[PDB]
């Protein structure tokens, strides 16, 4: 990883955009100009944001780089970084970098920015417990279990992700700046002990409940909790709903597949002021009851409209032969379970028998 003769910049740095970056850093006239290892050793910092760079191949010949600004490029592989032992600041916003394993030996890294990279798996960050700043906004992260090992972070941005479980942050008492907006957070109890916060953002939380059946009189528990576990009063409720603590209630005379409510709660933690803001969405299934009548005795089961009915075990009446399930006791037509789907209303099916 060392050149032994003067070598043109373009020969080492194969990406045309990155070659111009080295030329400009060294104040050279052309990417064809020859450079020496002593000149490469002199590079402490590279600033090449928004420069259409696809590859940093060649950077492994720069042992003394401590600061690397590469926001807004087209990078995917970062393996050439693997042995830059003195790298302290790495900014890789707006790329497509997913293989964080190349970072595992960068033990002097103090600041890491990886926003807008499509990342979901951050487990590779376990090898960087010394990090002080971490920017992971605009990604697809759900599991932040690993962050309990990052006990040196004072700055953490996780905004615009898919996080619901923030329990791994509870012990990270060094945090001073914490950006968590645009996530799925409904329970702030994990934040209660972060007494050193100065800046906190908690806006636009989208919280999705598991679906329940639609009913005429609907009750859904309020699941939004402050740092002390207390319920956050809804800011506004859809469909003319009302808040009857601890439950939100609606009268829905006609079926609808969703209700929702928005919440707002001012929050103070340590010296930090924040606005806890978000929406809880409740999907609803339209279910009705099939009643099976067997000579006056009925069993009822609930079935979603538009789905197939599972036929019950047929009744066995001595001296007769079961013929089918009919829409009326005396008369009507027979229900065909393989092709007729549950209707949008309650109804009864009647067992009919015939003589031997």
């Amino acid at each position: 990883e060392t050149i032994t003769v003067p070598t043109p910049i373009k020969q080492i740095f194969s990406d045309d955009a990155f070659a111009e970056t080295i030329k400009d850093n060294l104040k050279k006239k052309s990417v064809t100009d020859a450079v020496t290892q002593n000149e490469l050793n002199s590079i402490d910092q590279i600033i090449a944001n928004n420069s259409d760079i696809k590859s940093v191949q060649g950077i492994q010949y720069l042992p003394n780089v401590t600061k690397l600004f590469l926001n807004g490029n087209k990078l995917t592989d970062i393996k050439p970084l693997a042995n830059l032992k003195n790298l302290g600041w790495l900014f890789l916003d707006e790329n497509k970098v997913k293989d964080l394993s190349s970072l595992k030996d960068l033990k002097k890294l103090k600041s890491l920015s990886l926003e807008h990279n499509g990342i979901s798996d951050i487990n590779g960050l376990v090898h960087l417990p010394q990090l002080e700043s971490l920017y992971l906004g605009n990604n697809k992260i759900t599991d932040i279990t690993v962050l309990s090992r990052l006990t040196k972070l004072d700055t953490l941005s996780l905004e615009d992700n898919q996080i619901s479980d923030i329990v791994p942050l509870a012990g990270l008492t060094k945090l001073q700046n914490l950006y968590l907006s645009k996530n799925h957070i409904s329970d702030l109890r994990a934040l209660a002990g972060l007494k050193n916060l100065d800046v906190l953002e908690l806006f636009s939380q989208e919280c999705l409940n598991k679906p329940i059946n639609h009913q005429s009189n609907l009750v859904v528990p309020n699941t939004v909790k402050n740092t002390d576990g207390s319920l956050v009063t809804p800011e506004i409720i859809s469909d003319d709903g009302d808040y009857e603590k601890p439950n939100v209630k609606w009268h829905l005379p006609e079926f609808t597949n969703e209700v929702s409510f928005i919440f707002y709660q001012p929050v103070t933690i340590g010296k930090a002021k924040a606005r806890f803001h978000g929406r809880v969405t409740q999907p609803l299934k339209e279910v009705y009851t099939v009643s099976y009548d067997v000579d006056g005795t009925v069993i009822k089961t609930k079935v979603e409209a538009g789905t197939r009915i599972t036929a019950p075990k047929p009744p066995t009446k001595q001296g007769y032969v079961f013929k089918g399930w009919y829409t009326e006791k005396n008369g009507g037509h027979e229900w065909n379970f393989n092709t007729d789907y549950m209707s949008g209303n309650d109804f009864t099916l009647y067992a009919v028998f015939k003589a031997e």
